[PDB]
């Protein structure tokens, strides 16, 4: 018997990427409803399917999710609907007997002044960038309903925390607040256009780190197939989750740069240093998910001419 | 035209204080459901509760409370049925256009290792105390839903953040982890046993703050009916709550030692200091209230006094 797998918000980025990984898997049967199929925000919905649906494993990766302009914008949309679907889908996942479970967290839940690199340890010891507070604070909320859930009925809910991602499926927009998607963009519209230069905020010195989303999903089915016992050994009931990262920091010069390398831009990249840049570094602590023996397999550079390639075939 | 204003929870401990401060109120209809008439958890009830009954206001006085023992036995109890009662109330009174609603914070949603007097400003800043984790998390979302709603649709959902609350229907049982409630009970059982002594764990000298619940109703109503302009003057969007409490300590012992004053009883309060005590130092800073114009009035030995003579009343 293939194990029923669900996987919340199968179309968005990183959903999609845990379903083009499991379509190949035999051992698998995907069970996958678009939203028009299945509101979660609809308690008795989301009850309704899973007292009818017979499933093993959930991959929990629909939210709310936007960039600067949309989080400052619409806060009571991402706090409340990232609270609800994770409410109704952990607490019908249990109601059903559904033991296992892996929720997506953000490495934006981290405090703002964290110490870096952020291991898991970090969660919870000083206040949120505000941009990102409701979204974070519901974020938070999902790891402790999972965490609690384990700790009360013994289940077997367990937590990612992504650093940026990028890849196929992201929205290429060149307002878009994430730098690879924007950037991309930007470089593939100045290439098109012969323009001299392309003129990015701030000096280029903060320190960042990015994962292909291919890696991210990689990294999620490793995480949510590990036996119990493993996975225990390798956290806390209380401090649960797994940074999914490479815990290696490049600068957003170099990023840029590369950028414009992959896309074949021949003008100027500069940046304009009146502008301000964000603290001087900023990456996750992977050594749990090292131990739990996964590391990443895609560069910077092959991952971002790939997603550069999946943009041209997709425009 | 009174103002229809929904006690939510009326029946419980503060609910039920902000009832008979408002039951007064010829300017007020009260709109009161018991558990059995509406279920909180249930979304579609909530909704169709707030599309049919015409409220003004909301005191959001409903929630899954409980001691040590119920905090660390239901952990998944405590965040998932605090988190949707609380989505529910706060969704359902703003598609509702209910501007109006008073949330119940707690004073352990504050850091463990805090800074005192604790200022609404340490909200976030450190661990939590993993014993109350789950409750914590659900209630400070329950703040972040507040404020996100008043930031991004004008609302104005304001809170409360109270101390130790003791007073009229509490649960006077001997092994309540609640130490007013607990010692009332085992004082008055050791006076109608003539025991000797009562022995109380630790060694008397942490320092802690109570406040009688008719004095939290009456700090609920008066920050709920301040004029907006002046409670956004002494509050920040994003740092919205208002500490209620006495600003002011008192050792275990003294605790104790009144207790047993206000029983009559003639045996010996002992302390045994081979049990660890906690922090040294817990207390809300006040001056928010304070500025805002509301100072409380039942002093410990009063309110200890009424309190008493209320369980007499209700063995
Ligand atoms: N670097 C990082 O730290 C990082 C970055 C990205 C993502 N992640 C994690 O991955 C999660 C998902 O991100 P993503 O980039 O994959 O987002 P996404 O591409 O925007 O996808 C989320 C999916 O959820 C669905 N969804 C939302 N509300 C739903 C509802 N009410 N009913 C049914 N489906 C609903 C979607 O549908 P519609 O579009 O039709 O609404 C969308 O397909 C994030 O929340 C975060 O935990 C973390
Ligand atoms: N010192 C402090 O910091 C402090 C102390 C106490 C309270 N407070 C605040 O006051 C809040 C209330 O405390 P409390 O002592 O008044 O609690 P309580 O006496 O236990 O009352 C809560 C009330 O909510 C109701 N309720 C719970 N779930 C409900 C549901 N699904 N549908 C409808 N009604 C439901 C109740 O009904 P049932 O009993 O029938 O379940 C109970 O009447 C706390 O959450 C906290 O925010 C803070």
């Amino acid at each position: 018997a293939k194990q029923r797998v669900f996987i919340a918000g199968h179309r968005g980025m990183v959903g999609s990427a845990i379903r083009r990984q499991l379509e190949q898997r035999g051992d698998v049967e995907l069970v996958l409803r678009t939203r028009d199929e299945l509101n979660l925000l609809d308690s008795r919905a989301v009850h309704d399917f899973f007292a009818s649906e017979r499933i093993d494993q959930v991959y929990l990766a629909a939210a709310k999710v936007g960039g600067i302009v949309a989080n400052n914008t619409y806060p009571a949309d991402f706090i409340y609907q990232n609270m609800m679907i994770e409410s109704n889908i952990i607490h019908a996942a249990h109601q059903n007997d559904v033991n296992k479970l892996l929720f997506l967290g953000s490495s934006c839940i981290y405090p703002k002044l964290a110490k870096q690199p952020m291991a898991e340890s970090e969660l919870l010891q000083g206040t949120l960038e505000p941009t990102n507070e409701p979204y974070a604070i519901a974020k938070i909320a999902g790891i402790k309903l999972c965490e609690s859930y384990n700790r009360q009925y013994g289940r077997d809910y367990r937590s990612v925390m992504p650093t940026n991602l990028y890849g196929p499926h992201d929205n290429f927009h060149p307002s878009n607040s994430h730098v690879i998607p924007a950037l991309l963009r930007r470089f593939h519209e100045a290439t098109a256009q012969k323009a001299p230069d392309v003129v990015v905020w701030g000096s280029g010195t903060p320190m960042r780190e990015f994962l292909h989303v291919d890696d991210m999903a990689a990294a999620s089915i490793h995480v949510m197939e590990l036996a119990h016992e493993v996975w225990l050994e390798n956290t806390q009931p209380m401090l649960s989750h797994i940074n999914v990262g490479t815990g290696v920091d490049c600068t957003i010069r170099e990023l840029a740069q590369t950028i414009a390398k992959v896309v074949g831009y021949k003008g100027r990249v500069v940046f304009d240093a009146s502008k301000p840049d964000g603290t001087p570094r900023k990456l996750l602590d992977v050594t749990r998910l090292h131990q739990l023996g996964w590391y990443h397999e895609i560069s910077l550079e092959a991952g971002l001419a790939s997603t550069y390639q999946w943009f041209l075939e997709n425009q």
